């Protein structure tokens, strides 16, 4: 079982097949309590929630007094991390026989979803309880899930009230990406490949040429029972966990802003596509554009961009504002540049390369609107 640090801790666990042998009895005698509470959605559920309990169950059995599990399932969507679905599993908590004490040891099963609203729910509940994640999105396996930083939205922006409330532990379990969709694994490659441009031109030239093997196993139709990515365990693996220990590194260590890398323009265009286009897809055209603004002000190389184009493209990311499949879904809506320029103004300190792997300043830089402007002409 790969083991990695972070602030200190040996909290992150990864590898393939977790959820069904391992973390139940690693909860009970690393995590012990008398109550456990899972926090997922309907969809990933349904699909995992069986196996669990009957772990628990038997991995409970040994223990006297046993302990419990109780599971809390939300409706899938950004929907559900709001004040409303906060308070609604905090009081479903606190109606339990007996109420959920500070005991409890709350799993997030689930993406950035659950995992923020769910982290959120167990720094307040009774002023702090343990938790530990188990992203199941590609995302969350390498992003949301390392940090601790939890929270829920609200009508006027993402992520507005919230708190840094750090896992007892992380269980990356690659498995559950055998039943991610397609379109929500390659949204989580925008931050597997922005993490390789901005620390190791090796690990960027890796991704390049694992693209086809990896794509054609997300892409593949799989047998009843067989693995979705049967002879690629140890090249997946690799590469998530990859992202998943820069990730790791920076939470431990200014530095952490190079992670912003695409999302100044990134997080522009999301404000106004969303939800139609995801964040991974924004992102995608925030790193091409950036990468092109860097180019424009003589930093970058015109080939470092090109590499970045097709190492998206290769992992089926969009790469322009005007990608077919964006406009499409997209009808109605535009990202004229002063709409743009406006989102960018609410954030000009954008992070610049010099050359993949290698970033211009161990921090974000000054760019005048005025060079702004053209890149997103
Ligand atoms: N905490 C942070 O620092 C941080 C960083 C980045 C993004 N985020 C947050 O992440 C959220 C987006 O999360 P996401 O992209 O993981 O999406 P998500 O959590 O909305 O999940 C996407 C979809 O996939 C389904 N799904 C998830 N895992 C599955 C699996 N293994 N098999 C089958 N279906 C599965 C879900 O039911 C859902 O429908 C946003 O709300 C954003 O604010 C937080
Ligand atoms: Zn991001």
């Amino acid at each position: 079982p790969t083991k990695i640090s972070i602030l200190g801790r040996e909290s992150i666990i990864a590898d393939f097949g977790l959820w069904r042998n391992y973390v139940a009895k690693d909860l009970i005698s690393d995590c012990s309590s008398t109550t456990y509470v899972l926090v997922t959605d309907t969809n990933i559920g349904s699909i995992y929630t069986p196996s669990f309990e009957e772990a628990f169950r038997k991995r409970a059995a040994e223990i006297t007094p046993s302990p419990r599990l109780l599971i809390y399932n939300r409706p899938p969507g950004e929907v559900s991390k709001s004040r409303q679905t906060k308070a609604d599993i905090e009081d479903w908590m606190l109606s339990q026989n007996p109420p959920c004490g500070r005991d409890t040891v709350v799993i997030a099963l689930g993406g950035g979803v659950i995992g923020d609203l769910t982290g959120f729910v167990a720094s307040t509940y009774m002023r702090g309880v343990r938790y530990v994640q188990v992203p199941t999105t590609l995302l969350a396996m390498v992003d949301s899930s390392i940090g601790g930083k939890t929270a829920i939205d609200t009508p006027l922006g993402k992520n507005l009230i919230g708190a840094i409330w750090q896992p007892t532990k992380i269980y990356i379990d690659l498995e559950f990406l055998e039943t991610l969709p397609v379109r929500e694994f390659i949204n989580g490659m925008a931050e597997v490949i922005k993490t390789a441009a901005i620390s190791s031109e090796e690990e960027f030239t890796a991704l390049e040429e694992n693209a086809e093997t990896i794509l054609k196993a997300v892409r593949r139709e799989v047998t009843p029972g067989e693995h979705r990515f049967e002879g690629t365990e140890e090249i997946l693996k690799a590469r998530i966990l990859a992202s998943a220990r820069h990730k790791a590194y920076v939470v431990s260590a200014g530095l952490r802003n190079l992670l912003n890398w695409g999302h100044s323009i990134g997080h522009a265009i999301e404000a106004i596509l969303t939800p139609q286009i995801l964040h991974g897809e924004c992102v995608a055209i925030g790193m091409v554009k950036e990468a092109e603004l860097a180019r424009h002000l003589g930093i970058l190389k015109g080939v470092a961009v090109s590499r970045i184009v097709k190492c998206l493209a290769a992992y089926g990311l969009p790469t322009s504002l005007k990608d077919a499949r964006i406009r499409k879904l997209t009808a109605g809506k535009h990202c004229s540049v002063d709409q743009l320029m406006f989102n960018m103004a609410l954030d000009k300190k954008i992070v610049l390369l010099s050359a993949i792997g290698t970033p211009y300043e161990t921090r974000a830089s000054v760019v005048a609107n005025e060079d702004i402007r053209v890149v997103l002409a």
